[PDB]
């Protein structure tokens, strides 16, 4: 059965993350990552997805891509399904078995959470929280954080986790500090000549390792201990991490599916008439969504689906590669329609369908093999697919 | 066989893509001696990439670009680093995807390098993404020096950052290197543009040797609209382990170099010379040295993330210090007066043996502190005597 992990980052720390999660999933079997973010490109969803589920997990590309919506953390409720969720900084290196912390009661608690620097911070620390999402969702948890946000975020200084601090207080239990060794307070501790914090064990290696600071162990120069750790599991490759599980027989089979139609559609509008409901119904379509502009949220969001490539501030000669390039088109677009999409449709013989209400006003039936009830379009996902060999 | 030499060039920022060049490079070609011009590369990552081009008879070389004699014209300074008489420059946003004899094993003659032309011929001059180097020439006639000049003169007035230096110098002197071998795919959107409707004509089955995704649409980033982005991605997420398990399985591999260290030896600086730290650095590569300082170091000192073996630790603390001083077997007392107290406190307290120079001795505690004081005139004796604190 699959514990839930969340992260939160954009693309720009790619590199931690993925580091953060191989440490992870190299002493953790039956992950159900999500990852929430921004632009991470969908190539590197599919891959690393291939490997989780390989664990017996799951990889959740969490698009945070509309004007509902770094406070990512706040977010969680909105995308993970599971009671108890366990969300991570990407910051930080698991170094062992995370049974105890995952197998946890929080009983009536919002969440569990370490001390920050080992008592010598204010509150708890936000890099590693064991979350009720159930009591953080059926609570309106999202909302109150956000709502608390607006009301006073300058006066309190340390982002978002002095809001989380100053919502829960007194309303969370406690994770001993191996569960959230701040190693990187390594340059507060000796600026404020907390020699006793020196002495605390670094053998055996606490079980979360989080890097705090500017000191960041990944840079050119830090001086914090353990800088070491972190480039072991940055520079282990995944075949590592698997082959280990491999080993002790822990090996499921991915979902590695290959394409049988290449779809595609050139827009001048926001909305693409069921382009959501289509994609999620055929896993086994790449749809190919063009424009010659920048796009609206809709169909940027569109990056959440594996199987759906959008191309902003696109060419006609590169729209024309991709219609050679394809099997079918789908005239689906609403408001003005663009006409060199036809003409490369007509000029490599395309077929082309659409539904009621996108059909072209300045054309007629002969020009599509079928038009397909727009309030049934589970109709035009037979159609699509009865061009599959 | 023997190595053919390989240069990068690119700072920390673009370790994705500089790395990915590597792979898809080393995927394709065997012996590769790889240079890597750069400055803030951290060392742990050389550490481990260079494991990998040795086990397929390679190697790899930090070129650290530390100091004023020194980014962005990085290729200017290749026959500054490289050795070889032949060497390929190689930017990283790009991709390998065959043998790269022909290439490699191409006459130059008297010719100073070999390119591509740029874009297929829709730009004027080469493509600078891709030159067989005549380093030696390069080296013996001071190239280098020139390019820099050139660069000083008439900077104002050209568009293509150094491409159009290195176009204006070399100008009528190269040989021709087929679009193969500098790919530029990344003309796409700027084909596309300027309505240049047969550039798409161009086939890409078989695939281009070298794929070069020049202009600001990258395959990497989150959209981009030019053709074969699929073959980037292909790369950077390939194992390492997949590249080495397909040379071993085609009977090529050959032993790394991992060292382990003898001996642990620390400094604290308040200076910028730390005497014959370097010359010590490269006696004795089975010794780890740590030079530490509570502010920022000098680029002397800094530069010294060239040798695999000294890790340096700019705005560090007492206490910290303090941490790798207990570590550590031997405090190398080098620094060039303005001695730190902290150092002697802590050497004393863990009780650690002290050496140091004749010319850098501390005035106050005298000859009895130290366990010996070495000639610096002759360092050969520091590092006998380093070795004699090995177990
Ligand atoms: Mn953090
Ligand atoms: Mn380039």
């Amino acid at each position: 059965t699959k514990r839930a992990v969340v992260f939160a980052g954009d693309y720009a720390y790619i590199r931690q993350i993925e580091t953060a999660m191989k440490s992870l999933c190299r002493h953790n079997s039956h992950l159900k990552i999500y990852l929430l973010n921004q632009d991470i490109p969908q190539e590197w969803f599919s891959q690393i997805r291939i490997y989780l589920q390989e664990m017996g997990g799951d990889l959740i590309d969490c698009k945070l891509i509309g004007s509902q919506f770094t406070f990512a953390r706040y977010f969680i409720p909105d995308f993970v399904t599971e009671d108890k969720v366990l969300y991570l900084d990407s910051d930080l290196i698991v170094t062992g078995d995370l049974t105890d912390l995952f197998e946890l009661d929080l009983g009536e608690n919002y969440l569990a959470a370490a001390r920050s620097c080992f008592g010598a911070g204010v509150g708890f620390n936000a890099g590693v929280l064991l979350i009720n999402n159930k009591k953080w969702g059926s609570e309106t948890i999202r909302q109150k954080l956000i709502d608390l946000t607006e009301k006073e975020h300058e006066n309190v200084e340390e982002g978002d986790q002095s809001i989380l601090n100053m919502l829960f207080k007194d309303q969370y239990s406690s994770l001993e500090d191996q569960y959230n060794f701040q190693i990187g307070y390594d340059y507060g501790a000796a600026t404020f000549k907390h020699q006793f914090i020196f002495d605390i064990p670094l053998e055996p290696l606490p079980l979360i390792l989080h890097y705090i600071s500017q000191d960041k162990p990944w840079n050119q120069f830090s001086v914090g201990r353990l800088r070491e750790v972190w480039w072991e599991y940055s520079l282990m490759d995944w075949s590592v991490i698997l082959n280990e599980w491999f080993s002790k027989s822990v090996k499921y089979p991915s979902k590695s599916q290959i394409f049988k139609l290449q779809c595609v559609n050139l827009t001048n509008s926001w909305c693409v008439e069921k382009i959501d409901y289509l994609a999620e119904q055929l896993p086994e379509v790449h749809f190919h969504i063009v424009a010659y502009t920048n796009m609206a949220n809709e169909l940027l969001a569109l990056t959440r689906f594996p199987n759906v490539t959008v191309y902003p501030n696109s060419l006609p000669m590169l729209l024309e590669q991709i219609v050679i390039a394809s099997d079918l088109y789908l005239d689906l677009n609403h408001d003005r329609k663009l006409e060199d999409a036809y003409e490369f449709v007509l000029k490599y013989k395309k077929p082309m369908i659409a539904f009621d209400n996108t059909c072209s006003e300045n054309l007629s039936e002969i020009s599509y093999e079928g038009i397909y009830p727009s309030s049934i379009p589970k109709k035009m996902v037979a159609a699509i697919r009865s061009y599959m060999r």
